[PDB]
């Protein structure tokens, strides 16, 4: 506020708005006229980052009436935009930075990047953005009851389905062999919060539908990693989708739903949290993986790999990084993540991330036999315990702040094209 | 006061108070009759809960003179009662509770988790009750000469031994399969501090005497777990058994005693730590294999097993929780607590919880050497080190403050019983 | 409070018996005894002090955390600017001329200091800060290096080549005895290897030996020369803690830099991947680094251990590490009761990658540094990191270390 | 007892004993493989020891088992560190004192090797092994 440090990111800004709107389009630009606005946006999120390191509560409590109305990531970053020009994106620039090809974007995300992960490092605003990640959504909200009713949604991706207190998922997308895109995840969120408070659901589960591809045709397929054609064609966004992932639904399969203080007993426990079962059949793939990662108990095919392929040139595979030397140790998690390894469900190493390998033949009636083990009360008292010492709040958090950054880094690194 | 919390928690319980006063006894419990007493109780502890969280460190205060006063779990939570009606059940609450049928009291213990909780997740408090369950006991105090003179100690639950500067203790009680109660807990942790005082020794050692049921007579078995028995009828207490147990010696085994500032060279070990080693016959079920994850060197024989059975109606195995993970990663733990899953010590997996399985016509040998190679005062440095790097003092107060309340509320959830 | 003073006449005291009494070696028993009651009660001293009191003793030899100073500079900060706090350059002096069997203990109130400060929320990341910043030998001759493309010292032989910092321990005397020379050579090697732009991939390797015992045939490490260790010459601060806040921090890391370079902001610190490949054996400090490569390659001939158990010292952070490479139960095994992995036994896939024959392990070599090219590898490899070992734990286990080892050092069977 | 190593006519004599000891920084080849001559009576054994699969790997290939590794006790009985062979091995032999085992052992060769097997073997032995002696590569 005093020391300034916003107005030289103001200064800065326009340094950046100035050799834009004079200077030749993109590809257009001469290696001195590259060279040259590259400088300026260094200078500028040089600055966004020291105005942030100062002043994010303040900022973060502008935002929010100071920790007094929670704000899911959309909101937050236009919120913050609109009250602070310069700092992060208009939904504008979010909008023509799309237009382009990743390549002639000016890599305006990487802002939001900065914001995202000065918030996440204040013991203050960090937790309290978190919390507003797993609050239920809208979307789910308003068809709570419908599905209390019916006992069955069908949203593009996924296919919601009570039955037996099991909150069945399905991620039906055979056109694709299930690759996550920015509405997949929308209901996927929608999907977990609607198993989450159906008092119906006991004992949720995900597994991917049978695909409809020539190549994969009559086969259920699991996952098989995100919607590449975005990453080349702008599609996948660093906070509706990267971050958005990550503190919403993936974060609600283990640690729950934060409600209100209505029902009784949320003096003790504030967010719902039921059991999960993955089942894997043919592969798991990138983010898939990541996904088995948190998952209660995981039953996978014997003709089931799993991999996170984004190895050589690619972006971060998600909080995989954050978990997968848990499962397997640092050599395990190496190998995987940065060599790009790949596990096979038949051999030794495949039960550091899975439960059970059958044969196809039979796999359908093992998942069934487990969804019926997760039903109990300390299954709920043991794992809320284990999760808690399996990754702390600040733990994981403190990893998110910094993926916020280095992730939105990755989308615009000139390998990752 | 000006917070005014004080006064509707005050007030609260004061309903409570009345309300169980008038209606009868349970049962007769007309009929919603308890939905009051419920939501009369709801309303209290959920108070009790929001006085704490800004009022902690204050109450700790005041019962202990400004942390300058060490007092265990008993004294602690008395001391509140006395000082501050409502807060937590008094020694006659608790008296008369303690003498009913478990599956119908008002369940006032779960006060006595809200305040275990608030006071260890305090980073003032927290550090000084534990360093309070830290420091050695009275009852071996008082016992230490005898046994120095003596080198022997004949308790209920254990029977203690100094031979070859190897503090022998041996869980004796074979009319139940060394199962659990607070006597055993009470003579388990003089044990340990006998052992730990000792100058005479140098190393601990713990295995289950031999077995006088006709079940498994002649031979001899490590823990058959929690007394059932106790449990059911009411009246294994959370505080003077699951949470002395996890804050008294099971946590001295990994930290030693606390002394006072005498013998020369407590500025830089102002607690008493000695190796301990853990030998397997027959079975380790529910809390005995729990300490299993405390011990440095362990041997089993072949022919026994290890699991924490209780998985779809128990409660909670203490800080197999925070550990286990730690020592067979996340799906092997989910397994033996989620699942209940059975190792069996000739079985590959079973390497990850013990170090040696030997033939029962073995066994003395091995034990014998492993006492021999655990003497030095690096291994005791290197102990202290690893110790350090596995258990943060902070991660297990984390996880005792929710275990505390969690516990609580699985050890009166309708269920368990 | 008058803690200062108290503490003054408590070195007082100890000065005294200094002259007083004759020769280490020849004191009796009401000899011996008082002296070591009296630095007793001086380094029971040494530590309330610093209790209460080493932000405020930090940011006066520091300017208020405005000045990283590196262990050696802090330390000897520290002795003229609070007399009796910790050892002097010369009294150190009088101490490595004696052997390490008849000293004072002198370097246990450094073993004290260093702990107090690196336990503060504010000190302690400063101090570290400080040692992951570029070593001046380095900045010395990198110009040169980024020329020539060869530096040559002592115990480390550099190399640029194909884009590898092909790092050389060459002890052709001693199987790469570590040392605190060698200590200095290898975070020269580091630093050099990260700071040169033509650098993507480290290698940490075993030159051939020239010892009849293994002439011809490369050697990683036999650990810390023992020889050394008795004799008094492995410096508590200038080789044990250098080693752990030094090189071995920024394998892990990088270099903190000043701002100068374009992406400070999102990179204040460069890393780089590292592959290190194990020749006949890796014992101690050699074992200990592998537990923070990127990739570790062993010839099946090899086995790695610590085995200092019954009597020798702390195997510097591997308490800290070897538990999340192969569990609790495990890192025991190697620790406390002395036991050692063979490079072809199952359990040791749980510390190396790749284990092949010697006459091919140079091929699964270089197929290796190729692996690690991208700049998905920094990030990810950055990312992991931050999961596995984070800054408060690094911390918190480095400071009781700088105590806990000082002891350690001056124990009666390690000598 | 093995020490060091076991590499040639070494190895094939521990396909005969009734107890194999090694230290656990050895080792075993007949690494004659693209070269050398028949590895005597190895081919013939090593088969009944490690199926006809690593059989191959071994005298085809030229691999070599090390002592640790799991496929080792294909080969051997037991393997301990060098400084506690020596007690290994003295435990070892006063194991087999007893006549059970000189009746057992005996029995137990009759059926993993018979005498129609070994003289079929060491026949094209003979000759085999001649012309594999005066080849020229061997030389
Ligand atoms: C899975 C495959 C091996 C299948 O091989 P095939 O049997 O050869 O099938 P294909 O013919 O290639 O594909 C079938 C069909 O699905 C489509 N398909 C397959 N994978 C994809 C992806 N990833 N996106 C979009 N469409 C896809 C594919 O385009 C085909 O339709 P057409 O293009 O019209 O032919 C292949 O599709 C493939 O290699 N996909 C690459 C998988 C991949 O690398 N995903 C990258 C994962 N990287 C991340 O998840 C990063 C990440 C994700 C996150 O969620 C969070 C985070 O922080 C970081
Ligand atoms: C061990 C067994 C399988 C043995 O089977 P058998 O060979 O069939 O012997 P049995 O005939 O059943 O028992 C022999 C004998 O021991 C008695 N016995 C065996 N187990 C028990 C227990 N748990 N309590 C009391 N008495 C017992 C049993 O009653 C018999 O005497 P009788 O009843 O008069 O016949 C059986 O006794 C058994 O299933 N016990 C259940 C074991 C169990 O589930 N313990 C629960 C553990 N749960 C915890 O420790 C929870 C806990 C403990 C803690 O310390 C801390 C904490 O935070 C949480
Ligand atoms: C490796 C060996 C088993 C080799 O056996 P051999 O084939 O029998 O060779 P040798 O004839 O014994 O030695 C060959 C040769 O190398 C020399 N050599 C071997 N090891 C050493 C060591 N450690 N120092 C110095 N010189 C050595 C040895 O003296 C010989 O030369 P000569 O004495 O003139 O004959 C043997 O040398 C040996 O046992 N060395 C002991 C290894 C050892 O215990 N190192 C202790 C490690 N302890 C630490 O690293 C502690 C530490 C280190 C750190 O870096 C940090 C930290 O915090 C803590």
């Amino acid at each position: 506020d005093t020391d300034g440090l916003w107005a030289a990111l103001t200064e800065a800004a326009a340094s950046v708005e100035k050799l834009l709107a004079t200077l030749p389009e993109h590809g257009a630009r001469s290696s001195a006229e590259r060279a040259e606005i590259a400088a300026a946006h260094d200078a500028a999120r040089a600055l966004r980052v020291r105005f942030l390191d100062t002043h994010a509560d303040a900022v973060y409590d502008r935002l929010t009436d100071h920790r007094r109305v929670h704000l899911r990531l959309a909101e937050l970053v236009e919120a913050a935009a609109t009250a602070f020009p310069g700092l992060v994106p208009t939904q504008q620039q979010l909008a023509v930075e799309r237009s382009l090809p990743q390549a002639a974007k000016e890599g305006h995300e990487i802002d939001q990047g900065i914001f995202l992960r000065a918030v996440l490092r204040s013991p203050l605003a960090g937790p309290h953005l978190l919390d507003a990640m797993l609050r239920p959504t809208p979307r789910a909200l308003e068809l709570l009851p419908e599905f209390v009713r019916t006992g069955e949604v069908e949203m593009e991706a996924v296919h919601l389905e009570r039955r037996d207190g099991v909150a069945r998922l399905t991620m039906c997308r055979d056109d694709r062999l299930n690759a996550e895109d920015g509405q997949q995840v929308d209901d996927m969120e929608t999907a977990v919060d609607l198993a989450l408070l159906d008092p119906g659901v006991r004992v949720g589960l995900l597994r991917g539908g049978v695909m409809s591809h020539p190549r994969y045709r009559g086969k259920r397929v699991f996952s098989a990693g995100i919607n590449l054609k975005y990453l080349s064609q702008g599609g996948i966004s660093l906070v509706d989708f990267l971050m958005r992932k990550e503190l919403g639904y993936i974060h609600k399969l283990v640690r729950g739903v934060l409600t209100n203080d209505d029902r009784p007993g949320w003096w003790h426990s504030p967010r719902i949290e039921k059991p999960w079962v993955a089942a894997v059949d043919g592969f798991a793939i990138g983010g898939g993986a990541q996904l088995l990662l948190v998952f209660d108990r995981v039953l996978a095919s014997s003709d089931a790999y799993f991999s996170l392929p984004a190895a050589k040139e690619g972006i971060i595979p998600g909080a995989a990084n954050l978990r997968l030397g848990r499962f397997a140790g640092p050599r395990v998690s190496r190998q995987v993540i940065l060599e790009g390894r790949r596990i096979w469900a038949k051999e030794p190493e495949a039960r550091l991330l899975v439960d059970e390998v059958v044969e196809p033949d039979e796999l359908d009636a093992a998942i069934e036999r487990s969804l019926t083990r997760l039903d109990g009360d300390a299954v709920l008292a043991n794992r809320r315990m284990l999760n808690l010492a399996d990754e702390s709040p600040d733990g994981f958090r403190a990893y998110m702040a910094e993926f916020a950054l280095m992730q939105a880094l990755r989308l615009y690194g000139h390998d990752v094209i």
